[PDB]
């Protein structure tokens, strides 16, 4: 089940580099509060089911900030586009020389992620290359305080064109859940940039649907999350509707 059929040829060169399983390695230097830590990742993407499949370790020891907060931070190339909306995919548009993801995300009275990544392949890799700061972080806040359930919910999530970086942009707010019953929030800003100057697919507007499960590896004593996730695009819909009246 590799072959496809588009009639675009942009199309087809993204739907080639991420025909079957493809393995992904995530690397992550962080800073919190004076604290400097790394996270290591492996895993595979099957973008054909929009299908993520990682493992992360903390290299540095315990990890100072609860692990659901880095799940965004820690490769939307991977999302399923359905066929219909294959010239909406700017991610896989961008390979393999790549792009830079940015994102600010505001976690509500209390402090801030700034990151920055490259996503691009090396060989038959696709890498996230990630640096991290976070700052004005509560020490006994719900992220420095371990104040966060290990769970994690689905999301929809709109994505735009940003027409002047050649590449897009998005905000969205996630929720993660406090053991009182409470959430916090954590509201990301997001933009998209190619790496290279070639061209890109620049997408009408559209969400990406999301859900993950997270997990532990019951022989893994390192600090370390397992993630599983799929992410659908969708949003775009009056074509096909018409088709069945």
């Amino acid at each position: 089940h590799h072959h496809h059929h588009h009639t675009d040829p942009m199309v087809s060169k993204g739907e080639e580099l991420f025909t079957g399983v493809v393995p992904i390695l995530v690397e992550l230097d962080g800073d919190v509060n004076g604290h400097k830590f790394s996270v290591s990742g492996e895993g595979e993407g099957d973008a054909t089911y929009g299908k993520l499949t990682l493992k992360f370790i903390c290299t540095t020891g315990k990890l100072p900030v609860p692990w659901p907060t880095l799940v965004t931070t820690l490769v939307l190339c991977f999302s399923r586009y359905p066929d219909h909306m294959k010239q909406h995919d700017f991610f896989k548009s961008a390979m393999p020389e790549g792009y830079v993801q940015e994102r600010t995300i505001f976690f509500k009275d209390d402090g801030n992620y700034k990151t920055r990544a490259e996503v691009k392949f090396e060989g038959d890799t696709l890498v996230n290359r990630i640096e991290l700061k976070g700052i004005d972080f509560k020490e006994d806040g719900n992220i420095l305080g371990h104040k966060l359930e290990y769970n994690y919910n689905s999301h929809n999530v709109y994505i735009m064109a940003d027409k002047q970086k050649n590449g897009i942009k998005s905000n969205f707010k996630i929720r993660h859940n406090i053991e009182d019953g409470s959430v916090q929030l954590a509201d990301h800003y997001q933009q998209n940039t190619p790496i290279g100057d070639g061209p890109v697919l620049l997408p009408d507007n559209h969400y990406l649907s999301t859900q993950s499960k997270l997990s532990k590896d019951p022989n893994e004593k390192r600090d370390h999350m397992v993630l599983l996730e799929f992410v659908t695009a969708a949003g775009i819909t009056l074509g096909m509707d018409e088709l069945y009246k």
